[PDB]
């Protein structure tokens, strides 16, 4: 609360850690479905299905133009791919797959980089 502070958890190196991060998840041999953005105008239903669509490159775009406040924001966008793509995949397809496959990898690195 007011001049009641808890103890600076150094934040200094996360812009670089998650730079790594999605440097990791962009070069997966699964990443393919995720890289660039959805084609709105090619694939039916894409637009009106998923409110907030998300890709790596556009991920990339925000974090190298300071638009993430803090790590919370940059995970949440992540995650955002894999919710995305449950949403519009069977699991038993190779993008669904790919995108379990994704997210765990994610949830390793980040638990492994961070916790």
């Amino acid at each position: 609360s007011m001049s009641v502070k808890k103890p600076k958890r150094d934040d200094s190196k996360d812009l670089a850690l998650c730079s790594m991060i999605l440097t990791e998840m962009e070069t997966h041999e699964d990443a393919w479905p995720f890289l660039l953005p959805v084609n709105l105008k090619l694939v039916p239903g894409y637009k009106k299905v998923i409110k907030k669509p998300m890709d790596f490159s556009t991920i990339r775009e925000k974090l190298s133009s300071g638009q993430y406040p803090n790590l919370e924001t940059f995970a949440l966008d992540v995650r955002l791919v894999f919710d995305n793509c449950e949403t519009f995949n069977e699991d038993d397809s190779d993008i669904g797959r790919a995108g379990h496959n994704m997210r765990k990898y994610f949830e390793k690195k980040w638990t492994d980089t961070f916790k």
